[PDB]
């Protein structure tokens, strides 16, 4: 039901190890759409725009979702590929955020149906803790390694 | 929960004021026992055109805008002072819904902040003092040590780093999706002291 503590001693070398654990625990607890994430894109004037897409696939190169290539988000990524993704796992007192560049997948990802992979430049993990004081760890990709920091909730 | 999910959504079910429909949806989400009906994902953009996201709680709303409280030294506050253009998303996908709001984030006045702050319980009031939000911390003891410390506090004073923001209602999108249907998708766009209302393709 409830899972308690996120300490720097429990952290895996690969942030995706933590993601995968959390992702599967979300499916285990039958959350609606455990693969659902909110994509933030930015338009030509600096306006952020948001919508929910599904995580189809992930690995160390990126996180993958599909969308229409004529869609509003598709156009925005063309002008500016900087995006954020967030998994709203607040039902289990959790967030996960990914900062990266969205890059169109190739045609052979198997007309106007398309796919994007967001690089892993940052991955933040948020988990709700004792005395309503959350555990926050940010992985920042640097020099083919991850710099990890506790952040104040 | 499918009592609400089942029906389509069309112009003829839309009120002229979009907060009427938002309030309806919010209420249903509370009635449907959703985890945190008032939680919304706030999107900001840094100096480099890179968007950042995080969940916050909707505290108040009316025609002036939607309001949340945050730490004023946090990453989002700084991002907002450089670029006030934000987005809010209410991730109501258990009910196959999304409401997104576009507008501008302006700081609440001190006196606004004082009112809400006073309505909270003493726990959350002390809570506001603890964490230098978003800043790099050596370890969890630093917070816990300070949280325990602040139990020597009695009328609770207001931190100068604790306030909030009102996001204006420039655009509001409603999204009523479903299983195997095309999504019903409506944009309220503020113009000339009125709402231009359009169905968007899913
Ligand atoms: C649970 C859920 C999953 C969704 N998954 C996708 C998806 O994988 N791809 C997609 O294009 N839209 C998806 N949508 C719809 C989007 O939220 C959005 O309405 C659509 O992509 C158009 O966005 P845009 O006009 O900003 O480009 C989903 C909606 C919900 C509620
Ligand atoms: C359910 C839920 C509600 C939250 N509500 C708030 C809030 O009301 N205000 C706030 O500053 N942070 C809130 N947070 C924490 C933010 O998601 C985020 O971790 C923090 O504000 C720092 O964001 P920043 O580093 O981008 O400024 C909440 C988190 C969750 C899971
Ligand atoms: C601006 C606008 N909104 C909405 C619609 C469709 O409304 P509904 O399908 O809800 O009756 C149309 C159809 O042309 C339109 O032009």
């Amino acid at each position: 039901y409830t899972k308690g503590g996120l300490r720097r001693r429990d952290l895996p070398a690969d942030p995706l190890t933590l993601f995968e654990r959390w992702l599967s625990q979300a499916c285990e607890a039958k959350l609606a759409d455990p693969t659902a994430m909110v994509v933030a894109t930015v338009d030509e004037h600096g306006q952020p725009y948001q919508r929910i897409v599904l995580l189809i696939h992930y690995d160390e190169k990126g996180m993958v979702f599909y969308t229409n290539l004529g869609s509003r988000k598709a156009h925005q990524i063309e002008n500016n590929p900087r995006v954020s993704l967030l998994f709203p796992w607040h039902t289990l007192e959790r967030q996960v955020m990914v900062i990266g560049k969205a890059e169109r997948l190739s045609t052979l990802e198997v007309s106007f149906w398309g796919g994007f992979r967001v690089s892993l430049e940052q991955i933040e993990f948020w988990q709700g803790g004792e005395h309503r004081l959350a555990d926050r760890f940010l992985y920042q990709r640097e020099n083919d390694a991850w710099k990890i920091d506790r952040l104040a909730p």
